[PDB]
């Protein structure tokens, strides 16, 4: 098991400020394996939902990898490992409104929790 | 390798008796790109219950946990002893009527993720 600390909540900024999602969270004992954590985007304005953002695994940091606000989000955290999943998505854009999931992994516990993003112009 | 990380027949539905074994394909191709390590997922959707992505089973950091996750405890587990050849599968023993629903296959081998879905019916 695995808790991510917190709360489910809604973040509302302007176009072209930054946005900060947080994700933090604790670990159960059995909690050995390796620190995985991932977000997915559900957007506003488009059918497609959990598409992945950014990737932390085998202590490497995919960011820009992934083409969903590619450029503009990255981990906040210059320690994951301390139990900071959270990010930052940079110059906010009217499209980046949407449902935002972060996933935390170190198995064998698991856990999720969503964010909810409004931009405003 | 193909050009993404990919999963042999991405949807598709599986049906078995009652008291059977299914067995739940899952093989997979790696690109180049997927250079960290090998991390498998499996998850239910149950039909009876409003459940949904319930983890089942579970590869990573080179160990398999699967009755440690309380769905389908004692009759899921991984079928291949060779998991990082690309195969993924897995069978699920004495099936019920409620294993009923939909298995997701997660497979991870950073930076690249692909999924596969499973309808599993359990004919009477």
């Amino acid at each position: 098991s695995l808790s991510i600390t917190t709360p489910e909540e809604m973040i509302e900024k302007a176009k072209g400020e930054t946005a900060y999602l947080p994700c933090k969270f604790t670990l159960s004992p059995e909690d050995q394996g390796p620190l995985d954590i991932e977000w997915l985007i559900s957007p506003a304005d488009n059918q497609k939902v959990d598409q992945v953002i950014i990737l932390y695994s085998g202590d490497k940091i995919y960011d820009d990898y992934y083409p969903d606000l590619k450029g503009r989000v990255h981990f906040t955290s210059n320690d994951l490992k301390s139990g900071d999943a959270s990010i930052n998505v940079t110059n906010l854009q009217l499209s980046d409104i949407g449902t935002y999931q972060c996933k935390v992994k170190k198995a064998p516990g698991v856990a999720n929790k969503k964010i909810h993003l409004v931009v405003l112009v």
